[PDB]
């Protein structure tokens, strides 16, 4: 059975106006800005952007990749598909 989300989990993450996007739950570094309550720091592959999202917008990657893991014209998306498949836990710093 599923657990709560934890750092390292792989997802597609939904933001308004954007397609479901390859992403991971990030850790928060010592001294770094913390997310609001009930939100997670989401690192978007390809764009390498971070946004704070709640579980309603987070779709586990294994379950969802058949639906959501297809190329997209949007900037950074195809790079993101490569990262989540091939090195999802690397530093993109
Ligand atoms: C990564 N944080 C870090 C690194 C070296 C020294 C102090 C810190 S801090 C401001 O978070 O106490």
């Amino acid at each position: 059975m599923p657990h709560a989300f934890k750092p390292g989990d792989l997802v597609f993450a939904k933001m308004k106006g954007y397609p479901h996007w390859p992403a991971r739950i990030d850790d928060i570094a010592d001294g770094a800005v913390k997310p609001p309550p009930n939100k997670y720091p989401i690192f978007f592959f390809g764009t390498h952007e971070t946004a704070f999202l709640g579980p309603k917008d987070l779709f586990p990657y294994d379950k969802s990749k058949d639906k959501y893991g297809k190329p997209n014209k949007r900037k950074g998306f195809n790079e993101g598909l490569w990262e989540i498949q091939n090195n999802p836990h690397a530093s993109y710093s």
